[PDB]
């Protein structure tokens, strides 16, 4: 059957199914309703930065159309909606004055979701640092971010936490560190060679450390001030793509494990065990910041659940570990990514070149977290694939590749859960075609088609696949 035996009965009792967006990618009204600019507004308005010089000024205009979009998700039988609050829509300068019109928007959204029986899962941060904070403080390079983020988080807990019971602090701090401070291809565009300055060998580590410390500080504030009354939870969202040893050799097996440690262990070892992975300590040395005992104790156990964004997988080939002049976080791993084994590609690619369709990667990742980290509560916070630009409306709607993607990936997730993985929920990226960062509107991840000329929504075949799979 097109559901392939999947339904709510195939997953644990009370398992949560939702869709996910982020503020800058869907809201629009980027310079309206009192919102201050984010680093992404400045970046996207710079000629050459985004495909077609596009930006999120209008995006999907969810700001005006949110009731349509909530009605749609309810009609598709989802239980939950993961979205983010734009920091600069609440605090246009990142600190100080509150934008009441911004607060009203999120109140209206949260209330409508609850009216329609959809549980809000709310991210505080999704790449969209207030521009004012980047300029005044130097953003995530500055340890003062812990204080600034905590004050913002405190405001959100106070204002929305009587209703919102499932929070996430950050979305994929690894991607911020990698693209913003190693490769320098995302804001603030820092890297060793970059015009804005930087150092690809040091700054990604500083940035990651500050995300961990900021997460821990915000969670300590939630736990000491709000949790008794509100009785909600706070986690973090981490990207994790699967790495499989290219062969059963010692060097290849070591390579795959080293890659896992630099990718996900970078954050999970601090969050679960209170230290960075040993291999990062051994290889990165003085360039890896050291947690004080007090900080490690604040960071350890500071996530109520681990959000995982899971998309893809690759093979890893190793070599002899060697002494080398530091150049970048990326080069520090001393591995080679490989996308074919025994002459056959690991999987076909979706529209994004990095996204190889490999359903067994989902099992790989979930099983690995279960076995390595004491089976913490995991939520799959994003999973999906993209269509290319320039298709007809009907071609977008007939998304048979995406239907196959979800059926296969969800079957692999079911396999891991049936083997005992503590997975509490799953969220499809995305509800809607949206602004896909550097790809702008050239990459379509939605289960619902958005016509970017008229802004009309049209559910794709994959949306009706979910509706059928999720009927109560
Ligand atoms: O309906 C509005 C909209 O829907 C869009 O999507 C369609 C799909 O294109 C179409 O293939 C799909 O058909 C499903 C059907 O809904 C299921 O009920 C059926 O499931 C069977 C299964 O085949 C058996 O093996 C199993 O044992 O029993 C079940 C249930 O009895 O499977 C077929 C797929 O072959 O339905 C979607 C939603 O209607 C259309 O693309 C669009 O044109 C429509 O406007
Ligand atoms: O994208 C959909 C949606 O989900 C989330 O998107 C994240 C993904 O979770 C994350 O895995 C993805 O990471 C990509 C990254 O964008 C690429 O730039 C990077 O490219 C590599 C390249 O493949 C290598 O050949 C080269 O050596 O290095 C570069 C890195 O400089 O590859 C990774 C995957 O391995 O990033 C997505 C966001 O950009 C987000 O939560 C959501 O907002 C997205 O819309
Ligand atoms: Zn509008």
């Amino acid at each position: 059957n097109w559901l392939g035996g999947l339904s709510r009965a195939a997953f644990p009792k009370r398992f949560v199914f939702g869709t996910v967006t982020s503020a800058y990618q869907v809201e629009g009204m980027a310079a309206s309703g009192g919102r201050g600019p984010s680093i992404w507004d400045a970046f996207a308005h710079t000629p050459g930065n985004v495909a077609g010089n596009q930006n999120g000024d209008v995006a999907t205009d969810q700001y005006h159309r949110y009731k349509e979009d909530v009605n749609l998700m309810k009609s598709l039988n989802f239980d939950a909606y993961r979205f983010s609050i734009s920091w600069s829509r609440i605090f246009p300068d990142g600190e100080g004055r509150v934008n009441q019109e911004g607060v009203a928007y999120y109140n209206n959204l949260i209330n409508y979701l609850l009216q329609k029986g959809i549980t809000p899962y709310v991210n505080l941060y999704h790449y969209d640092l207030p521009l004012a904070l980047e300029k005044k403080y130097g953003g995530w390079l500055n340890a003062k971010m812990a204080d600034l983020f905590t004050e913002y988080a405190d405001f959100c807990f106070k204002t929305f936490g009587n209703r919102v019971k499932h929070w996430f602090t950050f979305n994929e701090p690894r991607i911020v560190a990698l693209l913003g401070y190693d490769a320098g291809t995302n804001p603030p565009k820092r890297c060793t060679k970059c015009a804005a300055g930087g150092n690809s060998a040091t700054e990604p580590y500083i940035v990651a450390h500050n995300f961990l410390l900021s997460h821990a500080a915000a969670v300590a504030r939630y736990r000491t001030k709000y949790q008794a009354a509100q009785q909600g939870k706070v986690g973090i969202v981490l990207d994790f793509n699967w790495y499989e040893a290219l062969s059963n050799s010692t060097e290849d097996q070591a390579a795959a494990q080293r890659a896992r440690d630099f990718h996900i262990g970078w954050y999970l070892d601090p969050l679960i065990n209170g230290h960075y992975p040993q291999i990062m300590q051994d290889l990165v040395k003085d360039r890896l910041p050291k947690f004080t005992p007090e900080q490690a104790r604040l960071v350890k156990g500071s996530a109520d659940y681990i959000g995982i964004n899971q998309y893809t997988a690759s093979y890893m080939k190793g070599q002899q570990l060697m002494q080398q002049t530091p150049t970048s976080y990326s080069a520090d791993w001393q591995v080679t990514a490989v996308f074919a084994k025994n002459g056959k590609p690991i999987g076909p690619q979706a529209n994004s070149n990095w996204l190889y369709i490999v359903p067994w990667g989902m099992y790989g990742c979930v099983n690995y977290i279960k076995q390595k980290y004491g089976n913490p509560t995991v939520v799959i916070t994003g999973n999906g694939m993209d269509q290319p630009a320039n298709l007809s409306r009907d071609q977008y709607l007939r998304d048979t590749t995406r239907v196959h993607f979800y059926r296969s990936y969800l079957t692999q997730l079911k396999k891991a859960i049936d083997e005992g993985a503590n997975v509490a929920g799953y969220f499809a990226w995305s509800l809607l075609d949206n602004f896909e960062w550097l790809s702008g509107y050239t990459s379509k991840f939605g289960i619902v088609y958005v016509d970017f000329n008229t802004l009309e929504r049209h559910p794709k075949a994959s949306a009706y696949w979910f509706r059928d799979m999720l009927k109560h």
